[PDB]
């Protein structure tokens, strides 16, 4: 069936959309080539619609059925419970999209009588009706990127599809425990959201080292969400139903699946009918969990179809990486085509064909790659990094404009050991926080799709817990890593690393002259900036599951 059917109505914005990076002194000091940074708007929604709209002709075989059977057996050992209205309300983000029925996120969090009543009303309706399609709103996402000349074009806006606030709260009650616990049990070590960056690198390196002749490859599915069929979503539900669930949990899950998850009507911000969806909605609680289960199922089946030897998969939603035993270059190339053939039959054709890689550092999975550096004692330390172009583009944007999104803070947290996060992001932002006396202002940022309120002054502690003390002492980075960073800085017009060192020393001194956590930030975060190193002694739920598009607030 067609992933989408459109009426002709346009995907419209609900407010003014900023598309260009304003000339701002603060952002300019970080990145000069401001014309290279842009934000996607609804004006390119049409280009996105054209790409995500196509016919899926799914064909399943025994391998697919064998894997599915095994997955259901693991799901049978899981017990999940319903969340109370109160529990679901507290997981609702303070600025979540308000309901069209006269109440908002704040009312939900406060448990206003009006919010709680409509919530119950929606819940009761889910139990009474398991057929009538639930309405959803379709919007173009506003995200920031750097222009890529070689691509021959700007990236079209992504489309987000989500149901009303009342429906979102009900999703939490019926499935939050399921999506938070079931994935890890069904996919074991292959489930990527159970790992912190360091644990992920650990898993990748150990897996790679466990092979005699290692070979690995990432598999990029073209428009994954659109490739997810009604049957995929129903198979997903059968997996959820294998759990030990309360009577009305099953009813609610069946209802949400048939009325929302398998598809439904699309309505723009103006209230007009844009069309119909018959694929995954990016904006529901089960998106991450469903996508990971579906990607895992199809990939596992495809590994067997391609007869890959001693396969190990790591899956994060639609992101997939496989490490196995090489059979020769020509044979590996042939095996990958068979793998792709199977994935294609299962309704998951590639964007870029997968390519066998024989060097772990050259495998990009989930926009990242393992790399190596050395700690104070010269000991080899592996860590996750990525091309810094997008993080930097977004950092500049967030510096010049007030955004509820603080990707820069998430980037520092997840990529703390990188030279770019340490020398550039830390330096730039602590310098601004000092200037604005905002060192104590908590900021919201997403980690594995969930929203957290984080204080910048708690970075040292956070980083030590996630990456170990070595994150503050890494040096002797790889030539590959060093060149990618340098290359990125020239392209964007970001001051050279040596210029950041001078700024860091200044920022470091100012932090040490301040009290408590501030001195700890100056000492630990910027020890790399001074020749006379200080002694970095140990400082005296984030990675359990994915929730992208799930409207979760922790
Ligand atoms: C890829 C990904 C997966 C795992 C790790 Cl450890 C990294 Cl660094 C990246 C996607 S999955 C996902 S959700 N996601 N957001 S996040 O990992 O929470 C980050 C937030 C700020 C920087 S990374 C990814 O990037």
């Amino acid at each position: 069936s067609m992933s989408y059917t459109w009426t002709g109505a346009l995907i419209t914005p609900c407010a003014a959309e900023e598309s260009k990076l304003p000339i701002n002194a603060l952002s300019n000091s970080l990145l000069r080539h401001h014309n290279m940074v842009y934000a996607t708007t609804s004006r390119s929604a049409g280009l996105r619609q054209k790409k995500v709209t196509f016919d899926r002709l799914q064909v399943l075989d025994d391998h697919y059925r064998d894997v599915l059977k095994e997955m259901k057996a693991k799901a049978s050992t899981v017990k999940a419970k319903l969340l109370s209205v109160e529990e679901a309300c507290k997981l609702t983000p303070p600025h979540s999209a308000k309901s069209k029925f006269g109440y908002g996120a704040k009312d939900v969090r406060n448990l206003s009588s009006k919010a709680v009543n409509h919530i119950h009303s929606v819940w009761k309706d889910l139990l009474e009706d398991t057929v009538t399609p639930i309405d959803t709103t379709i919007m173009a996402k506003n995200e920031v990127f750097c222009v890529q000349p070689e691509k021959g074009g700007r990236k079209p806006a992504r489309l987000i599809v989500f149901p009303d606030l009342g429906v979102r709260v009900c999703e939490k009650m019926a499935l939050y425990d399921v999506v938070s616990t079931l994935p890890q049990v069904v996919m074991g070590s292959s489930y990527g959201f159970q790992y912190s960056p360091g644990q992920r690198v650990e898993f990748l390196v150990n897996t790679w080292k466990s092979k005699k002749n290692p070979m690995g490859f990432s598999y990029d599915t073209r428009c994954f969400d659109s490739t997810v069929t009604e049957n995929d979503i129903r198979v997903e539900e059968s997996i959820y139903q294998c759990c030990d669930l309360a009577p009305e949990a099953r009813q609610a899950i069946k209802s949400l699946t048939e009325r929302l998850y398998i598809g439904g009507p699309l309505t723009n911000s103006k209230g007009q009918n844009c069309g119909y969806r018959r694929c995954r909605a990016s904006g529901v609680l089960t998106t991450s969990c469903g996508n990971t289960l579906t990607c895992y199922l199809k990939a596992s089946a495809a590994c067997r179809a391609a007869k890959l030897q001693d396969c190990t998969m790591l899956v994060n939603g639609d992101d997939l990486v496989v490490i196995c035993e090489s059979a020769g270059t020509q044979e590996d190339a042939a095996s990958l085509r068979v793998f792709t053939e199977a994935m294609t039959r299962y309704s998951a054709p590639p964007g870029d064909p997968p390519q066998p890689e024989y060097d772990l550092e050259l495998i990009t999975s989930c926009s990242s790659n393992v790399s190596v550096a050395h700690d104070a004692s010269g000991k080899r330390v592996y860590y996750l990094t990525r091309d810094p172009t997008t993080p930097l583009a977004r950092a500049a944007w967030e510096t010049a404009r007030h955004t509820p999104v603080n990707s820069w803070l998430g980037n520092i947290i997840m990529y703390a050991p990188t030279l770019w996060a340490r020398m550039i992001l830390m330096t730039h932002f602590f310098s601004i926080l000092l200037a604005q006396e905002q060192l104590e202002k908590a900021l919201d940022c997403q980690i594995y799709g969930a929203c957290y309120s984080i204080e910048p002054l708690d970075l040292p502690q956070i980083i030590e817990r996630l990456h170990g003390l070595s994150a503050f002492s890494l040096h002797s980075y790889s030539p590959g890593e060093i060149n990618r960073v340098a290359s990125c800085l020239r392209k964007l017009g970001v001051p050279p690393l040596r210029a950041w060192r001078h700024r860091a020393r200044n920022v470091r001194a100012r932090l040490l002259s301040r009290g408590g956590r501030a001195a700890i930030c100056g000492k630990y975060l910027f020890n790399w900036a001074v020749k006379t190193k200080l002694k970095l002694t140990p400082i005296a739920s984030w990675f359990t599951a994915g929730y992208s598009g799930g409207d979760i607030y922790h």
